[PDB]
């Protein structure tokens, strides 16, 4: 399954995105997928800290330069098992970060398998918007029902 949470070669041309995934093979797989739909800038990373630092280091940028976008990454997906610090977490403190700014960056949880009661409850409690198995066959339909949101 995919969806919300309470060709296509132009499809993301104009956006920017951050991946975020511990493994590898993955990373690139997303990341490979995005450039194929136009994506104009993929940023990826390897941890929760990092995709945390590198929010609210754009936050903060954006907010300083007066920037006309003010997210410094139009969608996140964010794989939710990660060590340390999970999505979920991640999620979590990157709202917080928000806060400040009265800002929401779409944020998509991406995961291998379809989440159980305690997953799905930490998926609404962090913040994620939406949800994306890993396929990433759904990535189009998922951003297209944000977008009308
Ligand atoms: F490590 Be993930 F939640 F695909
Ligand atoms: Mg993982």
């Amino acid at each position: 399954s995919s969806g919300l949470v309470p060709s296509d070669d132009e499809f993301l041309r104009g956006k920017r995105v951050l991946v975020v995934d511990d493994n590898f093979i993955s990373r690139k797989v997303a990341t490979g997928k995005l450039k194929k739909m136009g994506v104009s800038e993929v940023e990826q990373c390897d941890s929760g800290k990092e995709a945390l630092r590198l929010v609210t280091e754009g936050l903060t940028q954006r907010e300083e330069q007066g920037s006309v976008d003010k997210l410094p990454f139009d969608y996140i997906f964010m794989d939710c098992q990660m060590p340390e610090m999970d999505g979920y977490e991640a999620t979590r403190e990157i709202r917080k970060v928000e806060k400040s700014y009265g800002v929401r960056t779409p944020i998509i949880a991406v995961s291998g398998h379809d989440p159980g009661s305690e997953e799905a409850r930490e998926t609404i409690q962090a913040g994620m918007d939406a949800f994306l198995d890993k396929s990433l066959n759904q990535l189009a339909n998922v951003i297209r029902e944000i977008e009308s949101k």
